[PDB]
């Protein structure tokens, strides 16, 4: 079976089954938009009810501009352009989500191959609030 | 069969193996995976070998975890693996200052389970959280 067969990944091996589990057990909302600006993928780690940014099956396969409110589309294009052109490797944003009780840290990162060429945009969203609560008497 | 560059389901959409591998390498985490047979299978390629918080080498891949740590580190690693496998906790976290690396390191060991709740191995991911301490002000 193709999904259970061990394949080279990073510095060792994983099957597709294991690589998928790994992506689904990281504490991040992960999305990937390919070099044609097509929204291809998001992981399955954070429960839907706790997602900062709504992603739905319907968005998969569509151009990225459908993942973001229209009023904000100019800012989305500027980010994708800067990553694509090599002006930036990452663009970051942070804000408090009152509804979720999360301190949101957003990264858009250019995905580049070893030759340094553009292969798409990886977005990952993390709750960093716990990192401000490490020192606890409880 | 399926080659490494053809799209296949991952998460809530699609990735090729090449793309899933690129994503794992672009995340801001040093990742290692040990399977349910205690074999250290995999670590990502996310920082140069000489700059890793927890050095791993290709020589260690395919080896039982008991060969991948000195005796004193290993006893603690074993107790962590037991807690995770028995479903007592889903995660174990540790953190410490690394003046060597200019990093404040946050370590997570996580149980990797499928949707049935069955044990698939242990996922370790290491992050530098020092950069987040600046965002206290905002």
């Amino acid at each position: 079976l193709d999904r259970t067969t061990q394949q080279p990944f990073g510095n060792g091996y994983l099957s597709v089954e294991q690589a998928n589990l790994i992506l689904n057990h990281l504490p991040l909302e992960i999305t990937f938009v390919n070099k044609d600006d097509i929204f291809q993928y998001y992981n399955d780690s954070v429960p839907a009810a706790e997602m900062v940014f709504k992603r739905t099956p319907s968005q998969v396969g569509r151009n990225v501009e459908l993942c973001h409110p229209p009023k904000v589309l100019d800012k989305v294009k500027k980010v994708f352009e800067l990553l694509r052109n090599g002006q930036r490797d990452k663009v970051n944003m942070w804000f408090q989500s009152e509804r979720l009780g999360k301190f949101v840290y957003v990264t858009y990162a250019a995905v580049r191959d070893q030759a340094g060429d553009f292969q798409g945009v990886l977005e990952y969203v993390q709750d960093i609030k716990p990192f401000f609560e490490l020192d606890s008497e409880f």
